């Protein structure tokens, strides 16, 4: 591709989170019998309401990181309002689809005592995803350094993977929040050539059990996978072996899980795109991570370049720390 | 209790619900590693609200029946049309207390492809059913034949099941949809001296989970116990052991399974009502459940005398038929 270049486009979705949270704990209500059709409701303690949506969240972090990022998906008529919000942190709104009809997106999520998460997500606008073409965006901004293939409208996620494949575009294969949606046809498709897969470790799980794929079939794909671990921090893999492994920042609190992955990546990638080795990359996205774990919401935390410093020597000593905080403003 | 009689009095949630469907298997995402901490978030290809919340529910369903029926639960102001949606089937409201301040709850529920249902429910103003005194509303309407304890504010499911103790009156325990939230201490003191324990086998088995009650502890509590079992019918059980079973009324489509659970319990306790005996009252239950399952929501389904008959004798065999049409209008 000889077009000029220029970013990092967050493809994904954008939505309203209805966050509420369980005082409780799922797996004490799920019997292991009656798994064949669960029959759950839990009565919840409270109900709140954040911007989200996967590409929303990650183009907000690598905002905020202060990177150059452009979001693209589809929201409702309603977008106005969380356009100011994602602007206010320098995120490039331009390719944002904007349905004439149909609703932003509504993520309804419950959290229990032990930060398990379940949760609904109607697409709305979303499914409109489908309607957008990355070549349109690479036209007006030049090819981006990358494109993240976030969760999204499941035919738009497959469009956006071909259109990156045709125009030569690397891609980070992202598909967490809608492996439980694709069927593993749709899945395999997403994966080859991709310069990152990243997932939880449940998802990895889910992405083999449904792909009828196994480790090395994956490793062959990709470039790298990013494998994110809970409490034991992260995974880094390469094609077929080398590991590196990099543990959590301490938390304070476990206020709320969500958009912890998103977090993740938009501090890992925000770290990448500064040069940034692999290991010192997952350190800082680490470091991202547990400061949304630590607020309610997904875009509600803050920069603060003299704390940040401060909590990564404290979890992976100075050298750390004086390298990441240094690529950087 | 030497004050004057008449009524089933039908205490429990009153909400609006909004369901979703998700076309997947809840099962198939369900990985039992994963279950001490669980990661799922369904895309929904579809979202509807009705009127709902169990005593809503039951409430609606008794006055169809032609039942004498007061329904006794915590609304928002919203709660006027809703209102006027149960005295139209003659449901006596007078006794709904309306919150000043808190919006009705909202209950949120996907639904998979194999009718497995995860659902959240924000209780808003039903946290004030726990200011309802029972004594009121018998001082004002007469003692009821019987009350329904249906899923509630926790605080006031067992301050209804006491006030029932100690005025003497016959009371059913439906605990259902509150089991998940509520601790085994909680449901213990539910229980005792019930004339009726619901609960579906799933509920059944959270229960004695929960409680670290054996079935024989819970027997010598309660009158009977009534299990419906999906499409293996239901289990009506005595003090020790003896056992109705009454099997499904066969459905011509899976539409929508909520409040099934809430229309077999009102059909059949209608049923008992009018002096049908176990097995026949369990016979009209299955049948206004079938009716609910057809429809989507909870009060969506409809009333005609002629095609309940044909229905009852097709599954039941034209004696059952017969005998449940009479004690009818
Ligand atoms: N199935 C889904 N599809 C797209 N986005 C989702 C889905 N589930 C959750 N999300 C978004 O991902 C979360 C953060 O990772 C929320 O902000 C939510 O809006
Ligand atoms: N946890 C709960 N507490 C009270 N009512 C509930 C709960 N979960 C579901 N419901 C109500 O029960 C359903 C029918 O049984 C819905 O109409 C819903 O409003």
């Amino acid at each position: 591709d000889l077009y000029f270049q220029s970013t990092i486009a967050v493809t994904g979705s954008i939505a309203t989170d209805h966050l509420m949270r369980f005082p409780g704990r799922f797996s004490e209500q799920l019997l292991p019998e009656h798994l064949h059709k669960v029959s759950l409701s839990f009565l919840v303690d409270d109900l709140v309401m954040h911007r989200g949506g996967v590409a929303g969240n990650m183009a907000f972090a690598i905002g905020v990181l202060g990177g150059e990022v452009a979001l693209v998906g589809a929201a409702g008529a309603d977008f106005a309002d969380y356009r100011d919000w994602l602007k206010a942190r320098g995120v490039n709104c331009d390719h944002v689809l904007i349905s004439e009809t149909a609703h932003t997106a509504r993520f309804t999520c419950t959290t229990d005592v032990d930060m398990a998460q379940i949760a609904s997500f109607y697409p709305g606008a979303m499914s409109e995803a489908r309607n957008i073409k990355l070549a349109d965006v690479v036209s007006a901004i030049g090819k981006p350094e990358l494109v993240i293939i976030g969760a999204n409208d499941p035919e738009a996620m497959f469009l956006h993977t071909e259109e990156c494949r045709k125009l030569g575009l690397a891609f980070a294969a992202d598909p967490s929040q809608q492996l439980a949606r694709l069927s593993g046809e749709e899945i395999r498709r997403l994966v080859n050539g991709a310069a990152y897969l990243f997932t939880n470790d449940y998802e990895w799980d889910l992405l083999l059990s449904k792909t009828g794929w196994s480790e090395a079939d994956v490793m062959a794909q990709i470039d790298l996978r990013v494998t994110t671990l809970g409490p034991k921090g992260v995974d880094l893999v390469e094609p077929d072996g080398t590991t590196i492994h990099v543990g959590v920042v301490p938390e304070t609190s476990q206020t709320d899980p969500t958009g912890v992955g998103d977090a993740f990546r938009a501090g890992f990638l925000t770290g990448r795109s500064a040069g940034l080795g692999l290991e010192r990359s997952a350190q800082l996205g680490s470091l991202v991570a547990v400061l949304v774990l630590e607020s309610t919401g997904t875009q509600e935390w803050q920069w603060d370049y003299e704390a940040a410093a401060s909590r990564l020597a404290g979890a992976y000593g100075e050298h750390a720390a004086a390298e990441i905080v240094a690529v950087l403003a």
